């Protein structure tokens, strides 16, 4: 009996999409390869031809001549896979029967470790293990074709019978990020990481016209073109997938809640005296200690918690929810790639008062980079959120109103005077233009369950500009930074000032820091 013919079907493997930055730049390039492979039935009557093969093939003679021993009955196996077409020439010269090539395509990454995370990476079959490579496997992918062949009783093809399916390209895609931003981000992300001498960071740029993120970089990276070194910490894509407690940057959120409400406008005062307010067991601290009224954007300038806290138990808990809730802070109306954590957003039917103020000033909530980032073009966009997309943006979809533009506005020119004025984040100045942000300092969450690390913060900036017509928003978060100064206004906010000034320059935002005409 046995089997003296068989048709099989083998794949006509496709070309993957060109992935590109926004200006067709190319960020991965599906790049020709040649995988070696072997019917052993047919080697098994060519044995003295083995010893050359595997030395051509770098393995040990014996070892060789072990495998191909091992699978004599079986008609096909690898040899190697993804060498490139000059080395599969060398192994295919020496004309050892029952050797072929399949001509296949495997991933370059030309921006390598500057845009890893973002762009990701396929597997060893040309699929999309992370990033965008995963998110838009199915367009970028495109399908394998077929080929009907017929085989003689040792795997050998007698003929191509018909292509049953024609393999068809994947489709190129263009991202929104600038490669350019990119680059400048991702070289003051890791200046300021090694100056700082601290474990992590990331930084976003979004586009608050479009929804675009413009630039999206981590630090640590890693070469995607040579995952030897394996560093899992390394791959993480950490802007989108490492949640942290927001503090002082959403501080804005809540003020627009109070601005809402009908009962604060700036010039308002809260008495903040003694620098610390107790509620039962829970005490609320500022840092600096030496005041006692102050207003609505000095509340913002002196990064008051007391002042926040106060406001917040005047207004209620429920609005400030609301309008973190609707900036997207803990919610899944971003992205949603596949791998993108959420966060968290506490709720309560009864606001206890320790919870009201935490909430009001950034803690008991969990947020990513990419959503802080979005929040605040929402309210850079004069409290318009355009949905975020990380694919170049031809047609802008349309915004969700999300704060009141009165209000945005009104903040808007607050978190300019944090920046601008005596007291505030100087060192997130722009030269050329005003900008307009606030800073962050979290102590981190004490790794072994419990309560809060006094050793270790989270460092934060977030800002946009130009403040009076905001172009772009950006978040500038440094994990552990380990020198004297480790609050937000001093490690984080010159990145955004570098980073800020480059991408204004680069995107031809005219100056909007003139002498009054
Ligand atoms: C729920 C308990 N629990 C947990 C953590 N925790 C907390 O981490 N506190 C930080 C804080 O108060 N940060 C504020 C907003 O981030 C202010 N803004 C900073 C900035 O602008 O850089 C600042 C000027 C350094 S103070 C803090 C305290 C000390 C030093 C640096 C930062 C709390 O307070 C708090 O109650």
């Amino acid at each position: 009996q046995d089997p003296a013919r068989s048709v099989r079907h083998i794949a006509i493997p496709a070309h993957r999409g060109l992935i590109t930055d926004r200006n067709g730049e190319p960020l991965a390039v599906s790049t020709p390869v040649t995988t070696l492979w072997a019917n052993p039935k047919e080697l098994m009557t060519a044995k003295e031809r083995w010893p050359q093969l595997a030395a051509a093939l770098g393995q040990d003679t014996k070892l060789f001549a072990d495998r191909i021993e091992q699978n004599a009955e079986r008609e096909f196996i690898y040899l190697v896979r993804g060498l490139t077409p000059e080395q599969g020439e060398g192994v295919i010269a020496l004309k050892v029967p029952g050797v072929y090539s399949i001509e296949e395509f495997r991933r370059f990454y030309p921006a390598g470790e500057v845009v890893a995370h973002a762009v990701g990476f396929t597997d060893v079959d040309d699929r999309g293990r992370e990033g965008i490579e995963l998110a838009f496997d199915e367009w970028l992918a495109g399908v394998p074709g077929k080929r009907q062949v017929l085989k003689d009783r040792r795997g050998r093809v007698i003929k191509d019978v018909q292509v049953t399916k024609n393999a068809k390209p994947g489709k190129t895609l263009a991202l929104s990020i600038d490669l350019r931003l990119q680059y400048l981000a991702h070289r003051e992300l890791r200046n300021a990481l090694l100056e700082n001498g601290a474990k992590a960071g990331s930084l976003v740029i979004m586009d608050v016209k479009t929804g675009e993120i413009l630039a999206m970089t981590n630090q640590p990276t890693y070469n995607p073109n040579n995952r030897r070194n394996l560093q899992p910490a390394a791959m993480r894509n950490r802007a989108m997938i490492d949640v942290f407690e927001p503090g002082s940057t959403v501080k804005p959120f809540s003020m627009s809640a109070a601005l809402a409400s009908g009962r604060w406008k700036p010039s308002d005062i809260v008495d903040v005296y003694p620098g610390t307010l107790q509620i039962g067991r829970y005490t609320i601290r500022d840092v600096s200690r030496n005041s006692r009224q102050l207003d609505l954007t000095g509340i913002l300038i002196k990064s008051s918690n007391v002042g926040i806290s106060k406001i917040a138990f005047d207004i209620g808990a429920e609005s400030i929810y609301s309008v973190m809730q609707q900036v997207g802070l803990g919610q899944d109306t971003g992205l949603g790639f596949p791998g993108e954590r959420v966060g968290n957003l506490p709720n309560h039917r009864k606001w206890p008062k320790a919870e009201t103020a935490t909430l009001a000033y950034g803690y008991g909530l969990s947020v990513t980079a990419i959503q802080l980032a979005h929040a605040y073009a929402a309210l850079a966009n004069d409290g318009k959120s355009v949905p975020l997309s990380m694919t170049r943006v031809d047609r802008v979809p349309d915004g969700v109103q999300v704060i009141s533009p009165e209000v945005a506005s009104t903040v808007q020119g607050m978190l300019q005077q944090v920046v601008e004025a005596q007291g505030g984040v100087f060192r997130a100045q722009v030269p050329g233009y005003h900008a307009a942000g606030k800073s962050g300092t979290a102590r981190k969450v004490s790794v072994g369950t419990k309560g809060y690390r006094e050793n270790a913060y989270c460092s934060l900036f977030a800002g946009f500009a130009p403040a009076t017509d905001p172009r772009i928003a950006m978040v500038v978060v440094i994990d552990e930074p380990s020198k004297a100064g480790y609050f937000g206004g001093l490690v984080s906010a010159p990145v955004f000032s570098k980073v800020m000034a480059g991408a204004l320059r680069l995107m031809n935002v005219p100056p909007d820091n003139l002498p009054t005409a």
